């Protein structure tokens, strides 16, 4: 059951539908590789859900109060403001977007550790419960090494459970331990965890790993593209939250990290926008740290890489993404998208938050070892439908991923038929 | 098969849900009448598809280069410049909505053909394929008659035919002769057919229509609301058409008028706009005549009673509402409403372009016709899922009319299965008195 | 002295420069009649201040939040909403523009004297301090006359005068008494008066007129399109008010009509608007006979010919266009214009709230009176700088009406640098026949 | 004489004035310098130009039609278009904004001198007529040392010449040869010249500096925040160029660079965006590797951290920027200001673009050398008008900023008289 949509629609871009011919042109172009298809070339785009979603009448109207002053713009303080009365942290430097709070958080942090516990960069770990590309990325570029201690269930496709996000706490203990905390030079917690396909991860774990970070004194910063879907499994799985509202579910669950950082382009709904914010006093230090950092990186830490209208806009979408209606229709379109490809036996992860995870490893294992099996599922996906999707041993899952409201039970039943007619001609 | 949007979705709009217990509420306080709920207690609003509806971005992006000069716009212009190129139409009137050419163009025209043809104002009688609810209201107001001549087919919610919403040709030409020819002020070709639950009227129709018109130089006004829908239904019904374009079907269609008076609202795609137009220098005059009684009534007759920025966007709105895959889903997403109520055993009118009319009379067969029956069937709808719909003998159908680019298949399917649980429970519906 | 601007500029809409050939060209082309130059060939248009101001970013804003219901949209419980707070005003219609109110309160009204006191149609007579012309125009139009009563002082633009905007309390207690109260339809309180130049009406003298019109109980109307302006005036003249907020000041004055008929168009700031809003539960009455006529007119009276976001964008203008800073830069932007033009030895009348009015049989004296000189002015003001200006015997004075937030100092200098050269150059300037 | 604005105004945005009391208070709060100040203490906001101007309505229609698509957006191509025929480059990169070019362009251009020609970095010099702080700032940070070869003039705000942000044509060609051509990884052309007042530089200039790179094969990179306000000086100054029109100059200039950095936040009139452009071929290779370096940095090459709307935007700023009325307004309010404070003894540098640079240290001579001048008549100047202005031996001027289509003449009487109550009250 697709839930119906809890809004009207009311301003839609207009899209082109393109011949079998044209497609088959297009994906030899830009080379086997959907990646690189241009926009138009593309009628239903799954390509990612970050920046791409439908954004509210509020926020549009947000986008015309802008104060575009440089430093101390009112719009910094509304959007300070949001996140005060959402996270209750006192700390708020407003960042272009996720890629860039980690440009600044992490050089800070491993600093930090090293002036006052001797932390040695040739032997530093970070550690979380899965860290995002890009966090990764960052991680290495300033020579951090990374572990992930998930727990043994979060990639088994074929087995179900209610946080498959969670930190394993034995191994997160013992990694630390092993590394030895003063080269720790902080962890982080991803809500949901992305990697695992949008696998949520639950109050009681969050509250025992900060206790673990806690006794060893190392920074956590919750990464939290998704706080919102994240807050909806656990007010719908832990049994304890079942009657809270998702406010007070992120305000709890927010009391388990020092700082966040986050990319505004998913749960919050912006097409453009990111946070990395602070607590409490505790932090001052850093975040005074950070807002340096920020000016060489961002530009001043008033705006931060954002014009006013941003500001104000993600001020607002920090709210409307937290509306209950909204989850529960948006995460049910996930789940009914996954429910749909299940009975036409395309084997996909346990329907997460955002996307749903299609092992192509199984639907085409004739499609060898190191010739790239969801690369080849997604090339031909477009080339039936003029459907996107990408990928980026583990698993190889093609990674279908789900714009918020923007598109319809239509679409989703779109996407199937496709997989019905890639599956029904798989022997290729 | 309801088609898929040929659209991303870009801004959307949060709707509150309300419970049984509060609706009962509702409905009571706003007297047994889905009318005047309050949009907040309304989930699905099936009121009307009058500026209702979804705009594309590029008309949200018009609303942002309004020239807001009292005297000659450049706005007024861009609007001008496209109803020329759609319609070929030399003369342009920018008016707030339909509501309001009506206003002008009615006394115009009555003038007219008191002072030319010497009209007896107390024998006057209007024709229309059919005549909408204003516009028959303002030529009442006027002092003129108003008489229908669809052809017998139109309301018959039993057979189905291509194009309901024709002229009966022999009847308008009988009325003329029967009324004298005189003192018809006007004939009106609504496109599509309004109240027949929005059923076209063929291009061959309007040819023949139009014929009998200059046969009597009687003015020939193209209430044209929805004109785009109507084209769609000549591409896709009409033989001669099947490989022409909208555009090309829209310009071939308005040859068969004098003038055009527009709801905006409606295929046009905007929250406010409308048009009162004419064709060509023959009637020069009624246009001059026209802008005058437009100051009196709108303003200035270079923005008609619309900002800057509507005149813009409608420029951008004749063009959007015309396109091939919108109409396609459009008309495809009423048609699957109808099929899916068919289906669980709700008879419709023949779907049209807008709207599926159901009917009341039918689903609900015990209770007495005197006890308004599509509106016992409107206040149960809501009772039952919060979804707002309004019935105002040819028929008593309640009418679903679908605002533009607003619901989804979901929606549908919810309209659907509140049918089908007031079908389950006709036996304990209420009548209204 | 003219005051900085309280606001940072934000969107500018770009305008081109034209030459002297050229506008040679448009006047001519244009019959000698700047109303009809296109927008375009106009560097500064001071036509209207009717809708061609600037809006706040809040209002822009609240453009993108309409509720497009066709009944009962929040947006039309924001407008009301906004209205209660500020004038205390219960019942409210929104209209697309005054226009627009008029064309329903005037019948309305005349409706109900003829029913209840027995008003003779062919003997009635609408007074007010001034009527405006659409307020003229359309009481024509149902069958009534007017009458203005203003005070000697009022067009006699030699002395100055604190209110000379005020209702002639002596002439309109005796008007009312020489035609028979019966047949007094209604008595509009024009805010300020337009046509003397926007000049206020004090409290004092709208609780003096508010009495004799409870002494027969004729209708008040408030015409409240510069209303913001007016009380502005109330707390920099009148000392009882001086320590008043011009919301306090607005509240008091509302007390002294049965009812308010708006165009937004003025002081609320807003490309499109207006409004008809009754007072208290005595004119529930007149409040539901204005609905059902709003219907047949202007759209059902929940939208009342707005869009959603109108109604959102007018329920915040009410508010902006109340601002102390906002209104003290507007009223002294005009008085830095009419001191210039003075200056330079071009009698105006006393400086009002909106425009600066130019006594233009003056500045041409030799000019024969029946060569309508105002329009000459007009035209040689095009030919010289490309500044649009109009004029429409107590007088004919050519009419700069500034639009708000869209013209700087720097453009008035150049509006009087033009009247500089203008001035030197009376003895070649070209009558009009 | 101030010209009339070529514009109605549109939307404005209201701003509250505050008692001399209250701007005291504000001024120790945020210790003794104004950059810290909260927007709503400050009537006329001068802290820069930077994206804090008007836009065009069709600027703020051009945000209404954004593809917020995450790869090959048709905004994009929008914006590589406008650049394609305004400064005929084949290869554009949409950026945050320009403190993001740089980092991008920089390490780049490093790295390929690096392989080609055995750039060694411990010894590499870059050049430029006068660097910028971020594009010096981040060539540091990158190791790279910077030298400015301006010409004599250019600071010397006692005397005036027509294109002050010349290059030192001598200077340049000597400089290159002392540090050696394979040590100098990129010579940058700042047109106008930001930091000596925004004082333009000649075509005839740009072609010899060109012709040095040329002969040395050193990458020119235009740094083009204020393109537009130099090409209006030429019109206005080169004998050769008086009939040409903005688009035409702007044309010619380009031809003079290899590849373009720009922050759109000035010229391009827009509250965020900036460019890295390459000319042609000849400099795929960079476009390419600058690509890779903007994923990890901006988000990927075809947005580079701008949402749809920006881009959008951007492509119709850069015409909208480029208006001659519009120019010859901005450029003559910018003069008159300058003019107003001549003529009451408060000494400018010569009128450029954008500013006008007091000379604070002649203004109050008895206020010492080491006591920061210009930030104590800027501290002044806040406490009795509420104008906010900053600072950053060369020269010490304080820097009245003007954004683009906000203030008006009677602004720019208002900071002249405060200007005369601050000289008339100097002797503290």
């Amino acid at each position: 059951k697709h839930l119906p949509e809890p809004f009207r629609i009311r301003v839609i871009e207009p899209v082109k539908r393109t011949t079998r011919a044209y497609r088959e042109e297009a994906i030899i172009k830009s080379g086997m590789n959907p990646f690189l298809l241009d926009s138009e070339d593309v009628f239903i785009d799954l390509l990612t859900d970050s920046g791409t979603g439908a954004v509210t009448q509020s926020m549009q109207a947000a986008m015309m109060r802008g104060d575009e002053a440089y430093s101390g713009s009112r719009s910094y303080y509304a959007l300070a403001e949001s996140v005060k009365n959402i996270f209750g942290y006192q700390y708020t430097i407003p960042t272009h977007q996720g890629r860039g709070a980690e440009q600044i958080y992490i050089p800070v942090l491993i600093k930090k550790r090293e002036q006052e516990k001797g932390l040695d960069r040739s032997k530093m770990v970070a550690f979380s419960n899965y860290f995002f590309d890009t966090t990764q990325g960052h991680s290495q570029i300033n020579g951090c090494t990374v572990r992930n201690v998930y727990i043994k269930e979060a990639f088994d496709t074929g087995v179900r459970y209610d946080f498959k996000g969670n930190f394993d706490l034995e191994g997160l203990e013992r990694g630390i331990e092993e590394v030895g905390p003063n080269n720790v030079p902080y962890i982080v917690a991803t809500i949901t965890s992305n990697s695992a396909g949008g696998q949520p991860v639950s109050l009681a774990n969050l509250k025992a790993m900060y206790s673990i970070a806690k006794k060893y004194d190392i920074p956590v910063v919750m990464d939290s593209a998704r706080f919102a879907e994240n807050a909806y499994f656990i007010k719908q799985r832990e049994a304890e939250y079942k009657d809270w509202t998702i406010e007070q579910i992120t305000r709890e669950t927010y009391k388990y990290a020092d700082m966040l950082a986050m990319s505004a382009k998913k749960d919050a709904m912006v097409p453009m926008g990111g946070l990395l914010c602070m607590k409490d006093d505790s932090f001052f230090d850093v975040y005074t740290e950070c807002r340096t950092l920020c000016v060489v990186q961002e530009g001043f830490p008033t705006y931060g890489g954002l014009e006013g209208g941003a500001m104000e806009r993600l001020a607002v979408g920090l709210y409307d993404g937290m509306n209950l209606d909204w989850l529960a229709y948006r995460i049910a379109q996930v789940q009914y998208l996954v429910d749909g490809l299940e009975e036409i036996g395309v084997v996909c992860q346990q329907a997460g938050g955002h996307a749903a995870f299609v092992d192509a490893g199984k639907l085409l294992p004739h499609i060898p070892a190191d010739q790239f099996p969801a690369q080849a599922l997604a090339c031909e996906l477009y080339k039936v439908a003029g459907i996107r999707a990408v990928e980026i041993c583990p698993a190889e899952l093609l990674r279908l991923t789900i714009p918020r409201a923007t598109y319809t039970q239509t679409h989703m039943d779109f996407i199937i038929e496709a997989f019905k007619h890639v599956k029904e001609n798989a022997a290729n």
